[PDB]
Parts: C-alpha cells; structure tokens; sequence
C-alpha cells in the first residue's frame, strides 16, 4: 500500500538479484561513485574535443581563480571585459580587479538588507519572505544587472592595482558568517524599533546610520576599503608584450569605459524560462545589491534564437557572459559538459521530466556563471554543436581551466545569457524600449532569482 | 563506567543522529557481554531511514497535492526529501519497525555509507519527477483511486530498485534469525542466534516506550509540549 | 576461419552491444581495475571473519616484513619456530636471524649452481637444462626440503645477533642481478675447461675454488658472513616479558634443537598435485641449494586428509607452514583468500579448468609461502571453513599483516603444507620409512619444483 511492506521489497530484492545486469551494478555501485563508474570513454572519445571554428581573438590571459567564493559572476563578467584592454594595450596578462567590487558588493548587501527588513517590518518575523531575507543576507553571488550596478557606481580597476591579497577574498565563508550574525541582530533591532516609530522617524533614521557603520567597519577588517574613490585619479604603470613600460592616470569610473569599453546601458540580460512566454518579460521581486540600484529583468527566449545571438556575438568578437546549473553534467577532470557522458542508462536509470517541469519541482537552476570564448558550428550546413567555456578555477580544472559545452547541454542546463540590446532583433530589442512591456514579477525566492 | 569503544566515524553522511542513538546503547552490549570494541550497525538503519523517507515524501506530496508547486510546502518537501539527518522520535520509529543488528552482519562496507552526496542526489532527482507525475495524476483522480494506487507502487519498487544498487538490503528480516560469533574480551568465542527485534530489547536493551526528547526552546513557555 | 575476419568482430561486437550487461561492462571495466570494479562486498561482508575456534595460543610478535625479496618460505619457516622460543623463554616480541639463513642460501645455490653446470656440460648450451639453470641461479625463494638443508649444516640464531640491516636484505633485486651476472660468465668459463679436461682434473679443481673465492668476496660486500660459525659459541642477552634480563650461551646449532626446538628429521612436505596419484611420492630432479643437501620431495596427498593433518596439528597447537598461489583471489586490503570474491561471473567470466590442468597448462603453481595458525570448524558437525593465515610482508598487509583464507581456496589454489612424520596416518608414514616407494621424479622446470 502506501507503507514500506518488509515481505513486498524482500521479494522485489529477489527479482532484480536475478537480473544479470543489476547483479553487476549493485556489484560495481557499492565501490565507486556512480559518476566515476558510469563515465563513458567511447563517448568521451567523441565529445572531448577542442577545435572550435568560431573563437574570440584575444585570449584569456591568465586563467582567474575565484577560490573558496562565490565571485564567479564577477570573474566572468570581468573576464569579458579584461579580453577589451588586453587587446587595446597590447598585453600579455591582464585582470581587472575582481576583489574591488566584491567589497562593494558585499557592503552594499549588508546595507541593502537592512532597508529589506525596514520594508518588510509588517511582516511576522516567521513569515516566508522575511526568513528568506534573514538565510544569507551577504552571500557572494549575484546577478549581471546587479553587476552593472556597481559598475555605474564604482568603475573598474585594474587588479595591480587592489587584488586577492586578503585571506577573505579566497575564503570568504568565516567573513560572510561574522557579518550575517551581526545583521541578524540589527534585524532584530530595527523591526523592534518600528513597532512602536516610523522609518522616518528621527530615531529610526540615527539607528539605521549606526548599523552602516558598524558594519562598514567590521568589513574594513577583512579587507581593505578600495586604495581611490570612484571619481578619484589612480595612476597605473605596466609593461606592454613589447617589454615596454606605461603609465595610464584615469578614475574608477573612467577607466571603465575608456578602458575596458563598458557602456552600461547595452547590456541585457536573456533568460531561457520555459514555464513561461517567450517575448515577455521576466522580473525577480526584491533581487537587488545596490539600494536603489537596477533591478533583475530578463527577456525570455527560445534556445533557437538564443543558440544564434551567441554564435554572431562570437562572430562579432565578444565573449558571452552564460548562466548555468554547475555541476550538473560536467566533469571536471576533463572539462566536458554533456548530458549524455555518464552511461545511467545502463542501469536504467532515466530522466524524462521536462526542463520547465526541472524548474518548477526543485530540480535545476543557475548556480554559476562561466564564460564562453568560442563554438563550433556543423561545417557543411548544419548549426553549432559545441562551445568552449573558459571557468574561473584556476587552469587545473578542466583542460587548463578551459570546458567544452555541449549544444544539448546549452539548451537543457544553461538559463542566461547576456548580450548587448543592439544586438537582438527589432522585435525583441523594443521590449526594453517600449512601454507595454510589464514584466512578469517573480517572487525573490523563484529558482531564477537564486543568483550565480 | 564503559567506554565508548571504538570511536565512531559517519565520514561524509549526516547519520550522526544514528551514530549517537547507537553510541549510547552500543555501551549496553559492550557492557553486557564483555567485550572489547562494540558497534551496533548505523548503516542498518540508515538503508531503512532513507527507503522510508523517499516512500514517505509520496505520501507528503498526495496530501499537499492541492497547494500550488510554488506554494511554500511543496517547495518544503522538494528541497531535501532523502537527507540523511534525523531525530529521535524518527530514530525509535525506525528501531521499532526494524530492530537493531552487531555491525559484524552488516557495515559501512558501501561506498555511499561513507559518502552519501550522489546516492541523494541521484534518488531526489527521481522523486521530483514522481512528485510531478502524481500531482498530476491526482488533478484528474482520487488518492484512493485504484489508477493512483498502481501508481505510487511503481514508484515504491523504483525507490526500492535504486537503493538496492548502492546498498544491500540487510541479510535478515526484523522477525528472522541470525547468527553472530564473537569473542569476549577473555579471547572466548561465543554465539548468539537472535532476530534484529530481539537483539534490540534483549542485548542492547531498548525499550521503545521510555525514550522522551526535552527540548530548550526559549520562544515558547516551558512546560509546554512542541509538536 | 583461422584468422580474424574484421567484418565477423565488427558483427559480434554489434550484437554484444545491444545487450545490457555487456554495456554497463564495458563502461566500468574501461574506467578500474577489475578486481577493484568487481569486488563484491556482499560476499566480502561474509567472508570478511576473525573469529577461529581453534588457533596456536602463542601469538605471532612481532609481524614480519621480508620487504623487496622472496626470502617468504625463510619468514614463514622461522615464524613456526618463533613461537617455540617466544614461549619457552616468556617473551613478548622475538625474532630469529631470516637473514642468517639468507646469506647461506644465496652463498650455497651460487657454489651449486656451478656444481650443476659441470654435471651437465655434456648439454648443449641452448638445451632446456643448461638455459633453465642459467635463467635464475641465485633467486631468494625456496622448498621446506631446501630449509632444513640449511639448518642441518648451519643452525638457527636469535635475530639480534644478525638481522635486517644491510640493504639487499629488502631489497635483493641489484646484488642476485650482479652475482647472476658473474656465475654465467664462470658457466662459459667451466664449461670450455671442461671441453679438454675431466672434472676430476686438478685445473679444473683448481678453477672452481677460485669462482667460489669470488662468489663469497662479491656477497661479503653486500652482507657480513655471520658473527659465529655453526658449532661456534654466542652470548644473548635478553628481557622476558616481566622486564628480567637474561644471558644465554649457545651455538647456531644448539640454539635450533635447544630452545626453536627443531629435529630436522621430523617434518615432512605433503603436496596436493591432482595430475598424479595420491599415496605416491613425488621428487623435483636437481632442485637443492646445499651441494649434498637433502632432494625436495612431497608425498601426494587428498585434500580431505591434508584439511584434517591441518586441524590436527593446530589442535596439537602448531603452526602449519603452506604453500600456494600467490595473489591468486587474495585481496590484499582485506586479507581475504576467496576464489569467489570478485563477481565476475556477472561479467560472464568463468573457468570450468580444473586444478590438475591449471597445473598442466602453466596456470597454477606455488609462489609464496605462508603460516596456517588457525581455523574454524563449522560449530555444529561439519568440516573448517576457514584458516588463520600469517604473511610476512608487515602489519599493514591484510588486516594487521594477518588473512583468512577459505577452505575451497585451500583446496583449489594451495598446493602444500608440511607436518612431522609422527602425525600422519601409519600407511601414510610408512611411504617415507619404507623402501619400495620409488618417487616419480619431475623435472627441475616442473610446476611443483617452481620454489616460494
Ligand atoms: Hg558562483
Ligand atoms: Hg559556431
Ligand atoms: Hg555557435
Ligand atoms: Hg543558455
Ligand atoms: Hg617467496
Ligand atoms: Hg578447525
Ligand atoms: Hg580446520
Ligand atoms: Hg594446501
């Protein structure tokens, strides 16, 4: 019935131990992990491959590790970028300061937590959103919009000049724990103090500045607040491929766009959401970093004309900044992204629920953003069946740091991709230039608006 | 007065509920019979605790089956419904139904003893499908419906054939004998023919009916019973 | 046909693939070892057992390493007589020299190897003979037979006069290589002598002192000749377990008899070699290491008598020195000694070959020597199922340097044990005390004549 029957899974044991080959899997599945053990060579032999007819021109130099964090989103969003200034400088290695918008990344979370709580103070503090809010106020990861964010406030700096230096930047859980045990405090605070005042009440205001600084003061402890301030001239001496020295004075904010070629306003973020329309689009309540910042929006897209803003982003010498579900399907080891590398299917073991139906039950959302560098489409007449992946986890990982995607796999466990809106089609660009458009708001706690 | 020998170790599981529960009546035995080193099997209970938790989240899924996939419940029982974490009340449920073993019939020989991650992750993934496929099943038909019946069965056996590949289910049955030779501390062998049920009362003597969980919860008054 | 026809294998290899087993097969055996990938800890939870109603009451201390050398059948042959000093002298840990004994072997199989080329230097050179005793002349495994040979002109020493130290005791590979080297060099050198003169020549006297001058300078280099010679007297100074120091003053030769006590004429080999009959007695042709030393002969027994003098002379409370196939079904993780430990027959592997044919198509054979020190007789009214076994490669080895072996695996890949004369059956006695037991003599390259 709907009980464990002891007689019932006794006598199943006893068909399936007359199976030849579950008597070899249960033989095999009791020494190794299913992963190891069901790897497929003869497809690996196939589906290990490198050569890709569509490649940006610049290379990423040197392979970034985003170590014990959750900065991916900032690596790849930067490794984009830096692949501009390597070529515009004409330099053999180059990064651009991944650790300079973590801490501000990072201050602005705690800071806009706060306000979170502020407006939510109506609510019992065991309500759904409430406890979402108080689960990881600080956590690393993020969204591309929540990236430009910072960017239009912050700039971008080369990493000579503010990198990895501190222990936090490479192991931020003990930080992000000091500093969320704080903040569950200062919740507890302020909602106490907006049972009986308002939030713009004197008190409440002071209060709110007290919270801020503390918390601006217990992160000046774990890193150190950025050597210049947005507006502020840096100077940056380096040394060209040609061994030749150079000198470059600009701000934060200039160097961004003068340097690493960002106008924040061309980038659009595109979604792959099959439990709703395409050509509408899609906005996750509450997400942000920056209190008042840019909110979450994507325009949600079919992968047939997602596979093609890719293939002529490439062809047009970008890189394209791509969310996905790690580690689902991807061996590490050998950098291969494909759903069909494991043989389950030899054990029987297979999985027809619909990725919409993934989405909705718990199973699949993005969880790390990577960087796709090249493709490789069908040479005859056909469409592209690969992609090459460049991750931030050091040039171990992988081959040299470098993955291999697999079309299937981009169309399955891939939900974003970013591209400029002078990109996309008519059609499709005017979404986020009319009016019309109200976006479809999800709640802060959708799979989608679970970051990267 | 006896000491906890061997010490114990869950590697990369969340059975420490089962190791502690079994740590302290493994000094009963120990104790009892005079021996050296004594482990009751925490793998026993962890092949019955995860077989059940997969067949009761079904249950969970049919009684919820009328709040919305997105609803803050069904989510609830989506994220994690395998885990290898328990309670007590959880643990006697378990001993109650299945008794306990001497590791020597049945230990953390399996890979997935001492590295559950894949195992879970292998087996949620399956009931998220089931999880669809009987909602679904249920916006036409009744729970009771012989259609639905059939159903859940064939998940039940699925739930059961992919365990089987990553464990053994255990040698004996709650009611049948076994036989387990020992040797005492006195290098004196000996031989006891017991049923998993027995042995629970008999040599590591539990009774079910005692065991009350006190909790210190500061939200609520004392005094005052949590469900 | 005969030959392999390509479109045939590419036919099979299309129907193997279309069945399941076979698939999930491939998959596993192309990523492990097949041993590792069909361990079955089913069947390991079973046969994985310490528990031995009958076992030597003196315990084995401490476990012997014999390192990188087969110098087993010296450990496994003093580890029987250990137990006899370790208990007569109350003793927590004892040892005798294993490299006493070593140095000898080596120094006499060199001197015999010369000895077996003049008496066959009639041969051709590339006949089967003369190759086979140029092939390994100085090698480090041995017989029983060839054990005592030893003892009876050298005698038995505590390991703390003469152990362990010099490097090719763990390590013998380079000193045997350098040694072999030379004496088929003094091969050619008899041989041409031999061609002109008689063997009985003063030259050729004269010539094969000089070799065996040689032989002892080059081994002398590697290893000290004993502290004292065989009837020459020692001092021992020693702690018994109740931290009293004792003295004793022996000689090699007494020390045996006196206090390991051996009688040299007691112990017997039987073997369990199905292609010839039972109640006979078979010789291995010029297998020795002594020049003059006793011949290596086995009396062919049943395994139903042998499983019996087995548990007989442990209940006597001896240990019983064994020779069998070594790593044939023998994990050495576990210590486990199971023919049916790995599930390849859900592989479809299996092998129908008996035992005297695994003999006769070069299969099976004896490699390695070990120590039975208990069993465990079905507790009811059955027969043992399992043995306690001794291995001397240190504490890390099985589990704690000690295995269990089955008792099918006692039957099917063990090939001798050796017990005292006084404990076999008087028809079975007799065969060694009689006369008209005419041995059927095997040649030196036989199986059986293949040392541990
Ligand atoms: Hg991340
Ligand atoms: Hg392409
Ligand atoms: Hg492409
Ligand atoms: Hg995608
Ligand atoms: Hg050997
Ligand atoms: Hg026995
Ligand atoms: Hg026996
Ligand atoms: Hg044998």
């Amino acid at each position: 019935s709907s009980s464990i029957d002891i007689s019932k899974i006794n006598s199943w044991n006893k068909e399936f131990q007359s199976d030849l080959t579950h008597q070899l899997a249960t033989t095999v599945l009791k020494n190794y992990n299913a992963d190891d053990a069901l790897l497929n060579k003869t497809r690996l032999q196939k589906q290990d491959n490198r050569v890709f007819n569509t490649v940006v021109s610049t290379d990423s130099t040197p392979v970034t590790n985003q170590k014990s964090s959750g900065r991916c989103w900032l690596f790849a969003a930067t490794n984009q970028l830096r692949l501009n200034v390597l070529s515009e400088l004409n330099l053999k290695e180059f990064e651009l300061s991944q650790a300079y918008l973590f801490f501000y990344d990072k201050l602005e979370k705690a800071n806009y937590f706060l306000d979170q709580i502020v407006s939510s103070a109506d609510q019992d503090i065991d309500s759904r959103l409430v406890q979402y809010l108080l689960a990881a106020p600080t956590e690393d990861g993020g969204q591309y919009s929540m990236f430009l964010n910072l960017v239009k406030k912050y700039g971008l700096i080369p990493k000579d000049l503010y990198g990895d230096l501190p222990y936090s930047t490479t192991a931020s859980r003990k930080w992000n724990s000091l500093l969320t045990t704080k903040l569950r405090e200062f919740a507890e605070t302020l909602r106490t103090a907006l049972k009986e005042r308002s939030a713009d009440d004197s008190i409440i205001v002071t209060l709110r500045e007290q919270m801020q600084r503390e918390i601006f003061r217990l992160m000046s402890l774990f890193m150190d607040i950025p050597p210049v301030q947005p507006n502020e001239q840096f100077t940056w001496e380096y040394v060209d491929k040609d061994k030749k020295i150079h000198t470059i004075k600009s701000t934060p904010l200039e160097f961004a766009s003068k340097y690493a070629k960002l106008d924040p306003s061309t980038p659009v973020s595109l979604i792959n959401d099959p439990r709703h329309p395409y050509g509408k689009l899609i906005k996750i309540d509450r997400l942000g970093n920056v209190l008042g910042g840019d909110a979450v929006i994507y325009l949600n897209v079919d992968n047939e004309t997602l596979s093609k803003l890719v293939v002529k982003r490439l062809q047009n010498n970008k890189a394209v900044f791509f969310g996905s579900h790690t580690p689902k399907f991807m061996d590490k080891k050998t950098g291969v992204m494909d759903i069909e590398l494991w043989n389950y299917p030899a054990i029987g073991y297979n999985l027809p629920q619909q990725k919409a139906s993934r989405i909705r039950y718990h199973e699949s959302l993005m969880t790390h953003a990577m960087l796709i560098t090249g493709c490789h489409v069908d040479e005859t007449s056909k469409l592209p069946l690969r992609y090459r992946v460049e991750n931030s986890w050091g040039k171990d990982s992988g081959k040299d740091g470098l993955y291999v995607m697999t079309q299937k796999y981009f169309e399955e466990y891939c939900f974003q991709i970013v591209v400029d809106i002078n990109e996309l089609p008519k059609e499709l660009a005017s979404k986020f230039t009319s009016g019309k458009e109200e976006p479809i708001v999800l709640p802060i706690w959708d799979p989608m608006g679970a970051l990267a």
